[PDB]
C-alpha cells in the first residue's frame, strides 16, 4: 500500500463534476474544483486545470494526472510549513502517509490546528494523539474515513485499509 492507494480508496473515482461530502464541486480523484456554488464557476475551472473545454467530463488519465499533481502539492506543502514539518520529519513512512491523506482532504491550514495532537504524534504518544485527533469537526463529519487514518497513525500500519 502507498499513499495513491490509500488516498484512491478514501476519496474514490468520478469522472464528471460531483459534489463532495461538503457539498462542493469535485472531480477525479477528490480534486476541488472550487467552493463557489456555481456549476459554471465549477466547469470554468475545470476547463482551465485540464487545459481544454471538457463539458464537466474528464478521462481516467486526467482524473489521475489531477491526482499526481495534488499529491505532490499536498507533501510539498508540508515541507513548507514550520509548524508541519518538523512533525512530518519526526515520523515513520506509514505514518506520514497519513499525515499527507489529512493534508489532502483539509489542507495544510486545516490540519497545522491540530496543534495537541501534533504535539503528540512528534512525542510518539499514539494512542493519546488518537483520543486527540478523534475530538474534532473532521472526525464526526466523516467517521469511517477519519478513523481509517487515526488507525494507520496510531498503529503506524497499513491494516485499516486491509
Ligand atoms: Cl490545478
Ligand atoms: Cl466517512
Ligand atoms: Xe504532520
Ligand atoms: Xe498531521
Ligand atoms: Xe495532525
Amino acid at each position: 500500500m502507498n499513499i495513491f492507494e490509500m488516498l484512491r480508496i478514501d476519496e474514490g473515482l468520478r469522472l464528471k463534476i460531483y459534489k463532495d461530502t461538503e457539498g462542493y464541486y469535485t472531480i477525479g480523484i477528490g480534486h476541488l474544483l472550487t467552493k463557489s456554488p456555481s456549476l459554471n464557476a465549477a466547469k470554468s475551472e475545470l476547463d482551465k486545470a485540464i487545459g481544454r473545454n471538457t463539458n464537466g467530463v474528464i478521462t481516467k488519465d486526467e482524473a489521475e494526472k489531477l491526482f499526481n499533481q495534488d499529491v505532490d502539492a499536498a507533501v510539498r506543502g508540508i515541507l513548507r510549513n514550520a509548524k508541519l514539518k518538523p512533525v512530518y520529519d519526526s515520523l515513520d513512512a506509514v505514518r506520514r502517509a497519513a499525515a499527507i491523506n489529512m493534508v489532502f482532504q483539509m489542507g495544510e491550514t486545516g490540519v497545522a490546528g491540530f496543534t495537541n495532537s501534533l504535539r503528540m504524534l512528534q512525542q510518539k504518544r499514539w494512542d493519546e494523539a488518537a483520543v486527540n485527533l478523534a475530538k474534532s469537526r473532521w472526525y464526526n463529519q466523516t467517521p469511517n474515513r477519519a478513523k481509517r487514518v487515526i488507525t494507520t497513525f496510531r498503529t503506524g500500519t497499513w491494516d485499516a485499509y486491509k
